[PDB]
């Protein structure tokens, strides 16, 4: 679990978005495994604006902050998951380093911000949902 909180705006992974999620929707994409939703309080989040490729991300199966160097937001095959069949899906980043299922919404960071969210994994691998392009999570 976890969530990004930037203005008006909750950016979760989207197989774990709730029933609130849905009935407040902003945008989804499945294909990205992202899904924003509309909050009444203020988000406090700063959203990196780079093409940094190291950073820092929380594993809760862990309790853990660890530091890795991650691959430029690309199409990448992702495999059949009880919540998803087989796809590729795009801006995502992969890392060496550990994650399981409920690691999925850990952030991952760098000094400009927050870079994205875990939302693949398995194997040796941990692969981030970019969220640096949707500039319109500033205003
Ligand atoms: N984006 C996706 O298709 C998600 C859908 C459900 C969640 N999901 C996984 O369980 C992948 C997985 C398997 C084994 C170890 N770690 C992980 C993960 F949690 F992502 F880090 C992929
Ligand atoms: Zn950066």
């Amino acid at each position: 679990s976890g969530a990004i909180y930037v203005g008006n705006y909750r950016v979760v992974n989207r197989h774990l978005a709730t029933h609130n999620d849905w009935a407040n929707l902003v945008w989804e994409d499945s294909s990205r495994d992202l899904l924003v939703s509309s909050t009444t309080a203020q988000g406090c989040d700063t959203i990196a604006r780079c093409d940094c490729q190291t950073g820092v991300y929380y594993c809760s199966s862990r309790r853990k902050h660890y530091p890795v160097s991650f691959s430029k937001p690309s199409l990448i095959f992702v495999e059949a998951s009880e919540y998803y069949p087989a796809r590729y899906q795009s801006h995502l980043m992969l890392a060496v380093g550990h994650s399981e299922p409920g690691d999925c919404g850990g952030i991952l960071r760098c000094q400009h911000g927050v870079v994205g969210i875990v939302s693949t994994g398995g194997n040796g691998l941990v692969g981030f949902a970019d969220v640096r392009d949707l500039l319109w999570l500033d205003e």
